[PDB]
Order: C-alpha cells, then sequence, then structure tokens
C-alpha cells in the first residue's frame, strides 16, 4: 500500500500564486492515475486536477488556465500551481492517487491541506 502526504497550504491575497505538493511513499509501482480534489467549506468534494504517469491532464472548467498539475517521478510527487487565486478556491486540497489493480476509483487519500484565499 501507497500513502499520500500532501503540504504547501496556507494563506495568500486574492490574485496570489501557491503551490501545493503532494509526496507519495511505499509501494510507488502500485501508483498509476493521481489528482487532486478540494472541498470546500459547505460544498461536496470535487475533482479538480487529474494525470495519468504517461503527462495527460485534465481540469474542471473553474479552475482551468489558472492551475496547473504536474509530476516529479524522481521525487514521488505531484504539485498543483495555483496562479490568480479567487477567494473562492477556499478550500481544502486533498491529494489522490488510483491503484492500478483497481482501476476507475480513487485507491488512497491524503489527508488534505488547506488553502485560504483572502479578500
Amino acid at each position: 500500500q501507497v500513502q499520500l502526504q500532501e503540504s504547501g497550504g496556507g494563506l495568500v491575497q486574492a490574485g496570489g500564486s501557491l503551490r501545493l505538493s503532494c509526496q507519495a511513499s511505499g509501494n510507488i509501482f502500485r501508483i498509476n492515475d493521481m489528482g487532486w480534489y478540494r472541498q470546500a467549506p459547505g460544498t461536496q468534494r470535487e475533482l479538480v486536477a487529474a494525470i495519468t504517469s504517461g503527462g495527460s491532464t485534465k481540469y474542471a472548467d473553474s479552475v482551468k488556465g489558472r492551475f496547473t498539475i504536474s509530476k516529479d517521478n524522481a521525487k514521488n510527487t505531484v504539485y498543483l500551481q495555483m496562479n490568480s487565486l479567487k477567494p473562492e478556491d477556499t478550500a481544502v486540497y486533498y491529494c489522490a492517487a488510483e491503484d492500478r489493480h483497481r482501476i476507475g476509483t480513487v485507491g488512497y487519500w491524503g489527508q488534505g491541506t488547506q488553502v485560504t484565499v483572502s479578500s
């Protein structure tokens, strides 16, 4: 099994930038797709960005053009680069990983990292 650990959250002024990191450890070879979800105060958890091992990406319309998901294989980490942050990006952000032996669902979750965008 696999563990996911997020970091890089915090407080940023509207219009500012923030880079989240998710380091995977354990049985790395088991990871297939990875992604970032977020859960704003009161709302449901939503998929924000996803990446495959080969580098294919996708984004929710609400963040597309502003957020970039990427990976560093050597460091076993995936990133969420968040530019032009708006107050509505305020949420707990969660790292997620698909297990190759159970495709189509999340196999592993991080504990979540708080991003607060001030007005």
